[PDB]
């Protein structure tokens, strides 16, 4: 099975949408006994926390379970998964500070699956209308994702 890694500072408000929208995408296109879905933190100041409470509102309002527990990237990971994907660009390139060099063709930026939102970076939703904007960027990323990740190898 394919398994997808969606990464940011924290692992406690883009990240676990992340994880949310991916996992409903997939399973709307029914390809859910194919692929699996994590989240993590480049930052461990966090772990162990449930996700952002007003992102976990917003987020099953629009029918996804936002219900990720914070945990750390830890090297195992850039081995274990196939693909991983940066919330942002400042991840991006930690991701790629402290990724063995076997692995560093795994590392995508989200938003680059994006194709009608003009956006370079998901947002840190910081009123309430940003926890829907967030949503709104990765409902765009996650639809393209999906099709790709069935056409082959990503390429984006």
């Amino acid at each position: 099975s394919m398994k997808l890694l969606f990464v940011c500072l924290g692992n406690i408000c883009r990240s676990p949408a992340a994880e949310a929208v991916m996992k409903k995408v997939i399973q709307n296109h029914h390809l859910t006994e194919k692929y699996i879905c994590d989240s993590a933190g480049t930052c461990s100041y966090h772990e162990g926390q449930q996700a952002d409470s007003r992102m976990r509102k917003v987020g099953k309002s629009r029918g996804y379970q936002v219900d990720s527990i914070s945990r750390p990237v830890v090297s195992s990971d850039f081995k274990n998964f196939d693909y991983i994907f940066a919330m942002d660009n400042d991840n991006y390139y930690e991701l790629l500070d402290r990724c063995p060099e076997q692995y560093k063709q795994k590392i995508f930026k989200m938003v680059d699956f994006c194709t009608t939102i003009k956006t370079t970076e998901v947002p840190d939703p910081y009123g309430e209308k940003g926890f829907h904007r967030v949503i709104d960027i990765l409902e765009d990323a996650c639809e393209n994702l999906i099709i790709k990740l069935e056409e082959g190898k990503l390429i984006n």
